[PDB]
């Protein structure tokens, strides 16, 4: 029956209800994209991180990464890091400089891949914050195309207004239904984003340490 | 018909409705200015960034920038950066100092052009936050020039109050309509602003690296 | 007529309405003080900043500042900065130290004059945040000295309650009227405060640069 | 009697009420886990911190920690710290480096154990923020399966709607009851988390100081 | 008369009203403790700060502090600072190190006494944020032990419900009355806390400067 009400409403409330059902649908597409992105990230980070803290030397690891054309996440942040370090050593620079250099070009890798994991995470924040109040605008337009209507009729039976009051609440309900899934995913992926940054940041620190020692 | 109601209302609610329709109109002007500013920024950043990471040497690039009187964005941040570096080298200073110097005067370029991209972005935050509650003040004044009125009449027909209740909801609706476009643009341009800062910041880091190597 | 209602209300709602009309009046006094403070700041910053980047040498500028007893803003932050630098050089310290020193005692000038521009800016944040909800407390007390009253009367005519419902809405209206001017000035002066800090901070950086070069 | 209402409601409001009673129950499980985690942390920190600032030398303490397989919190952050310091000294590196090294690998211990104390603290923030508005969605669905119903009946007795209005308010009440215990524990454990970070951070600083002196 | 209503209410609303009157009372106790703590702090800071920038040498000041067993605030932060500096100099360490050392052990004094001024300041933030919504839960329980009641009676006189609607609003009023004094003191003491940190931080910077000069 609810389907019927949405079909037979003021043009304005109907546009609010499309703006919001599209926000709902886009929310859900982003929540699928962000979930895939942050599962690939977590998986490849564990794979590389394991292999790096496995016996095989830095040089060995660097060889493989250079060979792979599918370098992604930590593996690419590592390749870009050591690429700098090897490129400097060849120019017989001081260790102090070599480390400082390699530590700049992998803060310029852990920040240029955070940006590409958090693809839609800001949109979900908007959808989540605005959408409730797009709904509310629909509600107010609805309650205000009752009372504007009520004046005209001979008799103010509650039954006169009520069909119009419903078509208001529908819009605020749709508003809350667009907004809730998108503030339980701007919350869950903002968390997963800080986890992955921290995991990779602490791996970067621990890789630096290795290089300083392997130097002296 | 709605037009009619706004025309025939209490002086106070009418002033709330002008304060808000002007906020709406100014929001929209800022949302056009910010959109132009951040598209020129993104376009010129890609152009320069491409050309810099193209084969041509630093000196070549510096020549062109000095020639151009339309220096804007990264190109001006670069000119001001290297201008410092060339100005120091001529005073036979230590490399360490030369880099530190050039790295200060282009943190004093990526921060004195962020401020000029984000022209109106703070206004949109105000319009977006306050305007809902300017509307609400209109609503309350409206519901309170019903009930104050209701007392006077012989008979409290719902039909008596309803024309006055509408002219309240209109103000809260206009309030939400000023405020929604300006919290979907204090959200979208705050994002585009952090993108452009990060893009230019990471370009600054990568330019520093080049200079350190080209030194030793 | 509205004046009449405020005069003839429950003692509690009347105290809410004084607490709020005083917040309104104090808001407005602070919004005048903050506006004067941040216009003098912006004016003197441009004057000094112009004169400094004018031809005249550091020593010349330092002379004048020492002479003036009305040293304020950048001019005092500069005097305190160079005063350190001159005081060190006389103790034949290393350039490196001289700069580091002068750069500490003018981060201890750009932070001990930010605090004195932002005189009342935190109060406006309170007035702006609380005052809506002081009003709401008045509203609830009002709606709750209707219904508590309604029980007593022989006949529940809407006309019985309505004079009491109004005197509630008045309090929430006054609440919104205290709070709106003080969240469009905790927004506008927080902005002007960050502008002046940034302007003076970037001037401090550019003054440091001069001193480092004038050293070597 | 309340039990009866929840049993006899629209399928949708019933699902809102399960989503929320589960959030309530999970909140409470997390509030128990976080309380155990932060009491063990506070207890072991005091034990170690006491013993460290007790007479016994660093070497003595390091011996014991290496022996213990139950190393947790400060004791493990200390073992990982000194392990670096001892590992460097053996490679006859400069004191300056030894300290810098040991100070990196215990910022990579106070940050990889903060993450494991704050196990569920982010969930409580979600439950606390969303759950009120899941409830509200239930409320609106409820008020909107009254009015949609009201139209149908011959007579609009208040008594007709009221049984349906209740089953709405139940959902917003359950919504507030899920959300309040979880914003008085995302507040209380965010506090206890910053306490434990600060306590351990300041212990790390004071341990560094000891090592620098014991060096020279 | 109001007293009567609170006495004759549903067990649940009565528990909400005790939870909130206790929050009110605890708020007020904390607002007294925080006010004493931050007046002693401000007073002793001015006393010491005056005496330090008075003629008497560092050594003189250090003597007195060592003598006093009532060392508190800046005076203790200073004693702990110089205690480090004197303890290093005796171990004939380089000036550079002596300053760095003394500057670490008084960032580990301005942060271990901020924590002890801000005793209850976080509680006031909770009371202030939650308490409104504890009240609202009481309100909803109240409006929902009207309508659940309304069904039963033969006749739905407004006069039937109204005694029950009041006992709801009382709870939201008490809710706002717990919460307002505690967001005008989590605002006023968060401010006074940042003032005292800044005052002491800038004193620490200015003390460091003295030591560096008195060294060379």
């Amino acid at each position: 029956h609810i389907s019927d009400l949405i079909l037979q409403a003021s043009p304005v409330v109907q546009l609010v209800m499309l703006i919001l059902l599209l926000a709902s649908i886009f929310s859900w597409y982003l929540i699928a994209k962000l979930h895939m992105s942050y599962k690939k990230a977590r998986q490849d980070d564990e794979h590389f991180q394991k292999m790096f803290w496995s016996g095989a030397e830095l040089n060995t690891l660097y060889n493989n990464a250079q060979l792979n054309s599918k370098r992604s996440g930590l593996e690419d942040i590592f390749y870009q890091g050591l690429s700098e370090f090897f490129k400097l050593k060849k120019r017989q620079a001081p260790t102090s400089q070599m480390i400082e250099g390699t530590e700049r070009i992998l803060r310029v890798g852990l920040s240029r891949d955070q940006g590409s994991l958090e693809y839609g995470l800001g949109t979900l924040a908007s959808i989540g914050s605005v959408a409730p109040y797009i709904g509310l605008f629909g509600t107010v337009w609805g309650i205000m195309n009752a009372f504007i209507g009520l004046a005209a009729v001979d008799q103010v039976t509650l039954a006169t207004v009520a069909p119009g009051i419903a078509e208001a609440l529908i819009a605020t309900a749709i508003g809350l239904f667009a907004a809730i899934p998108a503030v339980l995913a701007f919350n869950h992926f903002t968390a997963k984003s800080e986890s992955v940054y921290s995991d990779r940041a602490l791996f970067a620190e621990e890789m630096i340490a290795l290089l300083q020692r392997q130097s002296v």
